[PDB]
């Protein structure tokens, strides 16, 4: 053969049509650094071989690209700018020579195509997938943009319109899709792609089809009038606006280049891609999404290795079947696995069964799912009053009050009406899983399963290991939590655990802060608007329940009153003491009215004010700087303890606790990754500031000795 690397190769075929084969050592092909370098190697060979007529790209693997290598992108995102941008310059001059190769090309796209992957194939002037392919450019999902000619070729060859949805949004079109767009020229099987991908090539080497007529709009500039040029631009840079003004400026800036690259060849285009990837390669924010995919891979990771010679449980079952029942009971249906739902009044019971098809209706609406094939997993789940069926279910889950009577008392009696072997779990939101073991006849068996609403769309499985749990049990219950399409993570027992634990302290530096005489409209608009949360502290403890808040303050007080324990009466005392819960009931920090839907929108109550300056003292402007360091100094303290006391294992598991059950900012990637972006050394600075407060703020004896040398907690990895 012609070429041969370590993860390509070249040869001869046929009738003077060269192949190149991508043929990782490895499951997935990906456009690492190496295999760039060992592409130029193997079109430089193609460059010199006079009988050459035509070219065919092909992988040996299940898909096609996988995209670059991301365990590079740490270290990609390090080297100075200048060089990134010299690499990045000759990295694509590769593709260009592909591109411009005299001699008509196509890639055999089987699977997936995604990041650099797709962009290797853009350079090909003909594409032809299978029914199975996955295509797309999810570049700033990560933080970054298109940097193998992305920007340039699929803006050219798809029209701009659909070109800034995909690249904008980093989203991957199907293979129906991808034919109807112009990303694909044609969808043959498998078996009938290497074989069809040289049939479409011998209709161009006999001149039947024009391939440099094709290949010349990705060379050309965009084919867009002014008027069509600004209608089409500010659609994509109004969408991009659409998702919540983002912090996030990789969505916005490959708009943005896109646009100041029309009416331009392949060479500025290139050099206005070039110019724009480098910069979001070095913005914290790609550092911090990058960090999430490889944290999740890694969390992801251990969950095979725990459960990797246990059996999946098959039948399960929940105790507690309300709005959190059903999700419990749907998720655990919804992918295989049958579910044993049982309350004590049948009006739970149809609420839960209810709920649970509104989840299955809404896959039904689009992705859809046989109607007559939804029947089917909604009949898996059965609404029993009795405990019918708990001697042939193998786990069980308690979605109960938050009460520590009831939750013994209950765990005790369905332990009689199960086997041995079976495996029971708790959904606590806040008792120790230690103290629930006791009223248990095996505790071997018994360990925490804690869910985190809204159920279906939050994907962390905050899992909590009792003194006496096992090794074996937790397994089936990793097992169990990702079969059912979540993220599972595993922690050691203590009340609150990790995620529920570290943000109580978070809302007392809220309650510190109001008590100050600080503005809680005020601080949940720099908690929303500025670290980037979801909810701010005040609206986040009005869908809580203003009691069930008042009530896990008082259990995380006896769990720890070295420093968890107040002293004053705070707005969580007033607000509760007035019968106001927050949406529970409509009356909270704000008033919730139904709007026309359904959905309860909050409007402002004039008692809520004089009803805090009772237990505030008079009003103070705080700076956002104050506000978020006064709110996020207790929680990172919190989660850097769970670290050193052995609650949760590792940063990683830590910052993807938060992300997946908090909702903690990607684009902060976390409470480890935002302690690593913020100096280390300089969050201890930060932080003495603010010391006197309280004990929440001073911060650990670990943090402090590592802040001694600015130690992060990410040590820098090779791939
Ligand atoms: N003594 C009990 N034994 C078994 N299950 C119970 C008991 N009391 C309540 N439950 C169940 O616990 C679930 C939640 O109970 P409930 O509806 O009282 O929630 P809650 O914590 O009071 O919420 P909120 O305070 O917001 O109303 C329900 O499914 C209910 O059937």
């Amino acid at each position: 053969m012609l070429y041969k690397g370590d993860t390509l190769y070249l040869d001869w075929l046929e009738d003077g049509i060269a192949e190149l084969v991508f043929d990782a050592p490895g499951s997935v092909n990906k456009l690492d650094t190496a295999t760039v370098a060992s592409l130029g190697e193997a079109i430089g060979v193609l460059e010199q071989q006079s009988d050459l007529k035509g070219l065919l790209l092909r992988s040996n693997k299940a898909a096609f690209i996988v995209g670059a290598d991301i365990t590079e992108f740490l270290s990609l995102f390090l080297v100075p700018e200048e060089q990134l941008s010299q690499w990045l310059h000759f990295a694509n001059s590769v593709f260009n020579r592909l591109e411009d190769l005299p001699v008509p090309t196509i890639a055999a796209v089987n699977g997936y195509a995604l990041g650099g992957g797709c962009e290797c194939v853009l350079a090909t002037d003909y594409r032809l997938a299978t029914p199975d392919l996955r295509i797309g450019l999810p570049e700033t999902k990560l933080g970054i943009m298109p940097g193998f000619g992305g920007s340039v070729r699929m803006p050219r060859m798809l029209g701009a319109d659909s070109a800034l949805e995909i690249i904008a949004a980093g989203k991957d079109v199907g293979a129906d899709q991808a034919l109807k767009i112009g990303l694909v020229d044609g969808v043959v099987k498998a078996e009938k792609l290497v074989e069809g991908a040289k049939a479409v090539l011998r209709q161009a080497i006999n001149g039947d089809l024009d391939w440099k007529a094709k290949r010349q709009p990705k060379l050309e500039p965009l084919k867009l009038s002014k008027i069509e040029a600004t209608m089409s631009f500010t659609i994509a840079k109004g969408m991009v606006a659409q998702t919540a003004g983002k912090h996030y400026p990789a969505p916005i800036t490959a708009v943005k280049t896109i646009e100041a690259a029309a009416r331009f060849g392949r060479e500025e285009a290139l050099n206005l891609e070039n110019k724009s990837f480098v910069p979001l390669a070095h913005t914290n924010e790609a550092r911090a999404l990058v960090g999430i995919f490889l944290n999740d891979q890694y969390v992801k990771g251990k969950a095979k290795k725990l459960t990797k010679d246990v059996e999946t449980p098959k039948q399960a079952a929940v105790l507690g079947a309300g709005i959190m029942g059903g999700g419990i009971a749907y998720q655990s249906a919804w992918k295989g696995v049958p579910v044993v739902m049982k309350d004590i009044n049948d009006k739970s019971l149809t609420l839960g069964m209810t709920e649970a098809a509104k989840l299955l209706n809404k896959q039904l609406e689009r992705g859809k799912i046989d109607g007559l094939k939804l029947a089917g997993v909604i009949s898996t789940i059965h609404p029993t009053l009795d405990y019918a069926g708990f001697d042939r279910v193998d786990i069980v889950v308690e979605a109960v009050v938050e009460n520590p009577k009831v939750k013994k008392a209950v765990l005790a009696e369905t332990e009689q009406k199960v086997r041995q072997d079976t495996v029971l779990a708790s959904n606590t939101s806040t008792i120790p899983i230690s103290e629930l073991a006791n009223a248990l006849e095996r505790p071997e068996n018994f360990c925490g399963m804690h869910f985190f609403n809204p159920v279906h769309r939050m994907p962390l499985v905050e899992i909590i290991r009792g003194e006496k749990s096992s090794d074996e049990t937790i397994a089936k219950v990793v097992a169990w939590a990702s079969k059912m399409g979540k993220t599972p993570i595993v922690v050691n027992d203590c009340p609150g655990f990790f995620v529920n634990r570290v943000l109580f302290p978070y809302f007392a530096g809220f309650s510190q802060l109001l008590r100050d005489g600080a503005d809680f409209r005020k601080i949940d608009k720099v908690m929303e608007k500025q670290f980037g949360w979801p909810m701010g502290p005040a609206y986040l403890l009005d869908v809580v329940g203003i009691d069930t808040a008042h009530h896990a303050q008082a259990v995380m007080a006896a769990g720890f009153p070295q420093r968890m324990q107040k002293d004053y009466r705070d707005a969580i005392d007033a607000l509760f003491d007035a019968n106001r819960f927050g949406q529970k009931n409509g009356l909270g920090f704000w008033r919730y009215k139904e709007d026309s839907k359904g959905k309860p929108k909050k409007e402002e109550d004039a008692a809520v004010e004089d009803l805090l300056a009772e237990v505030s003292q008079p009003k103070r402007d705080f700076s956002e700087e104050e506000i978020i360091a006064r709110m996020m100094i207790p929680m990172v303290n919190e989660v850097v303890r769970c670290l050193e006391e052995g609650i949760i294992a590792t940063p990683a598991e830590a910052d993807m606790a938060l992300v997946y059950g908090l909702g903690f900012p990607p684009f902060h990637g976390g409470a480890f990754r935002w302690l690593d972006t913020l100096g280390s050394a300089k969050y201890l600075d930060m932080a003495q500031q603010y010391q006197h407060l309280g004990p929440l703020y001073e911060v650990p004896e670990g943090l402090r000795n590592k802040a001694r040398h600015n130690e992060p907690y990410y040590p820098p990895v090779e791939p």
